[PDB]
């Protein structure tokens, strides 16, 4: 599944709710830590509607559980990331990820 791990408490009220578009900073990284993407590199907030099947399940679980302003470290298992298809060249096969993420704002 998904384990979700505060790094800085949001406002422990404001949670995502379907329909709500979720504003967040992320880093992707590897079992190890290793970074494969990061919406900070590219000064770009990652926008995605919560019920609207965009992420992978461990995010969809994951930040539906934090409040705005939270940060978490979310480690996600293969079966709620990318399974045994992996994403080649990125992602291996059956691994587990960790995301930073930090809901910035709900729209
Ligand atoms: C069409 C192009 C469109 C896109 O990829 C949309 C797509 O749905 C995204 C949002 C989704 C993802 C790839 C789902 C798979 C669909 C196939 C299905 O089999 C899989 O199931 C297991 C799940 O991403 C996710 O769920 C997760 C969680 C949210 C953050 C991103 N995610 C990550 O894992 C990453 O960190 C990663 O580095 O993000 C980059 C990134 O581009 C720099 C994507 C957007 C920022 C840019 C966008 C909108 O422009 C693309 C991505 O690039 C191709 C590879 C992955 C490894």
């Amino acid at each position: 599944g998904v384990q979700v791990e505060t790094i800085s408490p949001g406002d422990g009220r404001t949670f995502p709710k379907r329909g709500q578009t979720c504003v967040v900073h992320y880093t992707g990284m590897l079992e190890d830590g290793k970074k494969f993407d990061s919406s900070r590199d590219r000064n770009k907030p990652f926008k995605f509607m919560l019920g609207k099947q965009e992420v992978i399940r461990g995010w969809e679980e994951g930040v539906a559980q934090m409040s705005v302003g939270q940060r978490a470290k979310l480690t996600i298992s293969p079966d709620y990331a990318y399974g045994a298809t992996g994403h080649p060249g990125i992602i291996p096969p059956h691994a587990t990820l960790v995301f930073d993420v930090e809901l910035l704002k709900l729209e």
